[PDB]
């Protein structure tokens, strides 16, 4: 069923809450035993958001390999993503260790450091060229190279140095700065423009490791980003684009991380974004 007609049907009948609850009921439940170990309590931002054991990212260290991060591997679309929480004061070194070890080219950030008067993640990158950051626990140095501030997003060039080997790499930071404190955006136009800028950079492409994408918990806004990207790519690849079923793609993604798409309003917004974005993919 053409999703655009499915959309009008749900909207006229006002059944978004019913649709969303069906997804919650059918979603996978896999163990997350490592996340719940006592030694990892200060590595988790939210007690009810944890990576599954089977898909979690492991740090390359014998001490403690745990980070709240999951690998979402989309087999038909040939895309992979790492979804993670906003870094905590005690996990900023782990975060950049993961970026290094997984060979990522881009980091996608969909929240502000402060929202609703409360801290939603650490200030984990440097704000001035001449004031670099050193993470002593993981032996990394991070330097701000340049910054381009636009009306709806900011792009930063960063240099990450492995102090153990003196290798350096360029990382691109894509920061969507205008998601509202409450609710979802009224139009998907600026979110889609942002997605296309990330694509254009190479950060989503198979010559690099998976992009790292986060918000505060790494399931709501972050899930909207990867769901929209994968659905649009499938509409490009298939003979019949109207065969792409956004609810089925979301359930596949929830095999790899719990809770993706947090509200019925985020589900509706994801539909709107794919419908409007398809009016570029299909050639208009």
């Amino acid at each position: 069923m053409e999703m655009e007609k499915e959309f009008e049907q749900i909207d006229k009948s006002g059944s978004w809450a019913a649709i969303y609850q069906d997804i919650r009921h059918e979603a996978s439940d896999f163990p997350s035993r490592v996340a719940k170990l006592p030694k990892n309590k200060n590595r988790n931002r939210y007690r009810d958001v944890s990576p599954f054991d089977h898909s979690r990212i492991k740090l390359h260290q014998e001490d403690n390999d745990y980070i709240n991060a999951s690998l979402i591997k989309m087999e038909e679309a040939q895309r992979s993503y790492i979804l993670t929480q906003g870094p905590l004061p005690n996990t900023v070194g782990h975060f950049w260790e993961m970026v290094w070890e997984q060979k990522s080219r881009g980091v996608v950030m969909l929240n502000r450091v402060m929202e609703k008067g409360s801290l939603k993640c650490a200030q984990y990158w440097p704000q001035k060229e001449e004031k670099e950051m050193i993470f002593e626990d993981t032996n990394l140095k991070l330097t701000l190279i340049s910054e381009d501030i636009k009306s709806y997003y900011t792009v930063r060039q960063l240099e990450l140095e492995n102090l153990t080997t003196q290798e350096t790499r360029e990382i691109l930071h894509f920061h969507y700065t205008t998601w509202p404190d409450f609710g979802v955006p009224e139009s998907p136009a600026s979110f889609l423009n942002f997605l296309f800028k990330v694509r254009e950079s190479g950060s989503l492409s198979p010559e690099h490791g998976p992009v790292v994408v986060h918000c505060s918990a790494g399931i709501g806004r972050s899930g909207t980003f990867c769901l929209a990207d994968t659905c649009l790519l499938l509409m490009d690849k298939r003979k019949d684009p109207s065969s792409v079923d956004i609810k089925k793609v979301l359930l596949e993604m929830r095999k790899f991380r719990m809770g993706l798409i947090q509200t019925a309003d985020q589900l509706r917004f994801s539909y709107l974004a794919v419908i409007e974005g398809a009016k570029f993919i299909m050639g208009d």
